[PDB]
């Protein structure tokens, strides 16, 4: 049996007027986003941010991921520059697929991604990067922060409310995170700390495909989870818990949860709702970056 992809987000494309801040848009988008867990906003085609990390400098040691860890039930983290990663994704998926990188059609990966996770004859090995600090390294948006220049033409991307950096963090200190990611590289089930808000822009690169569930049905998740879940991790805490929280979405579909899928493209954004638990999994190489936020 073959992957069923799941119904497709709302995708909204906002006018120059509606543009204005992402909490406003946000707030007039709840009453449909919140019924489903996740959206995704594409900004103003005039609205292109241009990328500001210290790409010659950038030096990370990516996380090793087994894609049938919890199947199978050694390896450990080579230091990578940006453009050195991006040559070991290109050529994995490239010689995964046996065809151009960019002739990959999405629903296929997709597929084979799914059947990876659950197969036991056959062990696949990514790598990533994920939560590093844009304070150390830079954030992807310009900033006005002395540390790098910052051009006339982008000074209006480092004052934009859509600015990850300009988002609000304090609850009634924070600084957004960066993702290096490559084909199959994913991330578990999850929601955010405190049921916070999230908000992720895709700077440049293959898609990233998600995977949202509302809130409403959170409480059946996590019972699927559970009822589904080894026994040894049934009973950990869900901070714990949420580390390996690995479900194909049509299992969590046959138990009655409503699950929405999008493939975010570069230059869009990705809004995920308080308590609305989401996963999914990088098309290929591309850099992402991601604040948890409060309205
Ligand atoms: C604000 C911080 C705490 C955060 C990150 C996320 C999240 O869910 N993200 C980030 C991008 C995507 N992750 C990846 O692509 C991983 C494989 C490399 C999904 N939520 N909050
Ligand atoms: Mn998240």
């Amino acid at each position: 049996a073959e992957f069923v992809p799941p119904p497709e987000c709302p995708v909204f494309e906002p006018s120059w007027e509606e543009f204005t801040d992402p909490l406003s848009f946000i707030g007039r988008i709840r009453p449909l986003a919140e019924k489903t867990g996740i959206c995704k906003i594409r900004p103003p085609k005039d609205w292109q941010p241009p990328f500001a990390c210290e790409v010659k400098s950038f030096r990370f040691t990516p996380r090793v991921q087994r894609l049938n860890e919890l199947e199978a039930m050694f390896g450990f983290e080579r230091e990578y520059t940006l453009q050195s990663f991006g040559e070991m994704a290109d050529n994995f998926k490239s010689d995964y697929f046996n065809m151009p990188v960019h002739m990959v059609p999405t629903e296929l990966v997709e597929k084979e991604f799914w059947r990876l996770v659950s197969s036991i004859e056959e062990d696949v090995i990514v790598e990533y990067g994920a939560d590093i600090s844009s304070k150390d390294f830079g954030s992807g948006f310009p900033v006005k922060d002395g540390r790098r220049k910052i051009l006339p033409e982008e000074e209006e991307y480092a004052l934009s409310g859509w600015n990850l950096n300009n988002m609000p963090v304090l609850e009634q200190m924070k600084v957004p995170w960066l993702y290096v990611g490559m084909c199959f590289s994913s991330f578990c089930w999850h929601i955010e700390d405190h049921w916070s808000y999230s908000i992720n822009y895709l700077h440049w690169g293959e898609p990233k495909t998600w995977y949202g569930v509302p809130s409403h049905a959170a409480e059946q998740l996590e019972e699927v989870m559970r009822e589904l879940a080894p026994e040894l991790f049934e009973s950990q805490p869900d901070l714990l818990h949420q580390l390996v929280t690995i479900m194909n979405p049509n299992v969590l579909m046959e138990h009655g949860v409503p699950v929405y899928r999008t493939n975010q493209c570069a230059g869009e954004f990705v809004v995920t709702f308080p308590r609305a638990y989401h996963s999914g999994f990088n098309q290929g190489y591309n850099f992402a970056e991601a604040v948890n936020f409060c309205t």
